[PDB]
């Protein structure tokens, strides 16, 4: 952290934050959220990190060049170092991303090396060549360098993810899935693991073995697993939680933005809330039912009336202030809703769906007062404007992403949030092959676009198709874009820190700071 000229630092440096939920792990490799990646950045540290206003900076590679955007050379900080002392080398790295692309870790995200396009990633997913080809190689124990298939220029700013962070080696082969356990875990961040209690809390302690150590303020921080938003707003105004998660419940933000204003963080983030539809189960697999559905949910209702937390109706997957992005903002979005429930009551019919056999399916969503409201007011929306009938279906966050990759599922409530500011990290989800496609969407046309982006080397070019990729998306009605987050949440006005000027929320403990209060 850099503490401001003059601030009085409290005696205690604990932080208490809720996280969501309980984690689905804390394996880099076995992860995909928001909850798992906010402690992850406390305990493992990759090549590049974010810095406090979210820019990609330096992690455990100290700088770092590209020949022609397609190999890159990251130099190592030499004192990088591990909790048990042991220097963090090339050779962690090596290790790692082949970890995550082989197959037999059925990582959640082993795509993202094919979102880098590093060299072999698709035969390697594909059984077709062993992991140790990956186009990756130690050249020392501090240089570590990448060989793409492909120029990619903002390649770097995809290294700020967990799932290129390093895993280390030793504690994995000896202890396999107990790796994790805080008697077996290594980490490299700026944390350490001190105690798990699974759906109770996760408390971190500063690792003295962190390069950056002496910048690093809070002692001990603690993640808690609060799915209600009500409760984590609850257990801050007690006293007991310094920041909330960033969801924010609908029985008191208003209240909550008239009585502690100053405490109610509002910013910029690039996230998209969104219900996805499995594109492969019938009779999700037909367009005109997928249209209707996108069409007939008022957009207006939920974000202005029932939500009313500053979100903008979405109209597209990737946000349209993502960096990159010139999205077109298609007709019917512009429609009175009158005109898109006709439409959408037209195409149904169309499908051959009638009052006497309307169309009745499952609404999954994870445990939350939020999702749970939200998930109310649209069975509601599209009851009275289409004549559908919706099955309500909690399941806590970590069987809710499990039921989606398993395709056990008709439509299901969701959001998506930056990986770095790109449209691709947002786009290439949406991928035939995609590890992250739990919308289960193959479109030959839509990852031919796609394709295209890094065959061109202009950014007019590359932001057309993106546009044209959003517009394939939109044709097929893939999903049902409800509105653009905010990042918003409740901050204790004791927490030095958090600028809330990142929009990718890659908030980091070692960055923060308790003011005397």
């Amino acid at each position: 952290a850099d503490v401001p000229a003059g601030v009085q630092l409290a005696d205690k440096q604990t932080l208490v934050r809720n996280n969501g939920s309980e984690v689905q792990s804390l394996d880099p490799h076995k992860i995909e959220g928001v909850p798992e990646s906010n402690v992850s950045r406390d305990l493992f540290e990759g090549l590049l990190i974010s810095d406090v206003e979210g820019h990609p900076s330096p992690g455990v590679a100290e700088k770092w060049e590209n020949k022609d955007f397609k190999v890159w050379t990251f130099h190592l900080r030499e004192n990088a170092k591990w909790s048990d002392g042991t220097p963090v080398t090339a050779h962690d790295f090596v290790y790692s991303w082949q970890r995550l692309a082989d197959p037999n870790t059925a990582s959640p995200y082993a795509s993202y090396l094919q979102y880098g396009h590093i060299a072999n990633i698709d035969d390697i997913i594909a059984g077709k060549k062993p992991a140790t080809d990956l186009g990756v190689k130690a050249l020392d124990d501090h240089t570590f360098e990448v060989t793409l298939s492909e120029p990619v220029p903002y390649f770097y700013k995809l290294l700020v993810h967990p799932s290129v962070s390093p895993v280390p080696k030793s504690a994995v082969e000896k202890f396999g899935d107990k790796w994790t356990q805080p008697a077996n875990i290594v980490t490299n961040g700026a944390y350490k693991l001190k105690n798990w209690v699974v759906n109770e809390r996760i408390v971190l302690e500063r690792n003295p073995q962190y390069w950056d150590n002496a910048k690093t303020v809070i002692n001990q921080v603690t993640y808690l697993p609060i799915s209600s938003e009500v409760t984590d707003v609850n257990r801050y105004r007690s006293g007991e939680i310094d920041m909330t998660y960033n969801n924010m419940p609908i029985e008191l933000f208003q209240k909550l933005k008239k009585e502690i204003p100053n405490e109610v963080r509002v910013d910029p983030y690039l996230c998209t809330y969104y219900y996805e539809i499995n594109n492969q189960k019938a009779p999700f697999n037909d367009v005109r039912v997928r249209t209707a559905l996108k069409l007939a949910l008022d957009r207006d209702i939920i974000v202005n009336k029932v939500k009313n937390q500053g979100d903008l109706p979405a109209y597209s997957y990737t946000p349209p202030y993502t960096d990159g992005a010139k999205l077109v903002e298609p007709e019917w979005f512009k429609w009175s809703q009158q005109k898109r429930n006709e439409e959408a009551k037209k195409l149904l019919a169309e499908a051959g769906f009638t009052a006497d056999k309307p169309l009745t399916f499952d609404l999954l969503y994870n445990t939350s007062d939020l999702h749970k409201k939200l998930a109310i007011a649209v069975a509601s929306i599209w009851k009275k404007n289409l004549g559908v009938n919706v099955n309500l279906e909690n399941q806590e966050w970590k069987t809710f992403l499990d039921t989606r990759h398993q395709g056990t599922f008709d439509v299901a409530r969701a959001g998506w949030c930056a990986d770095y500011n790109e449209p691709t990290s947002f786009l290439n989800t949406m991928l035939s092959d995609s590890s992250n496609n739990t919308a289960h969407y193959k479109s030959p046309a839509f990852d031919k676009l796609i394709a295209d982006t890094l065959k061109v080397a202009d950014d007019t070019q590359r932001s057309e198709l993106y546009a044209k990729a959003e517009q394939q998306l939109d044709k097929d009605s893939a999903i049902v874009p409800v509105y653009y987050y905010v990042n918003a949440r409740l901050v204790k006005p004791w927490v030095g820190g958090y600028t809330g000027k990142d929009p990718l929320d890659n908030i980091y403990v070692k960055n923060l700071y308790i003011i005397k209060h």
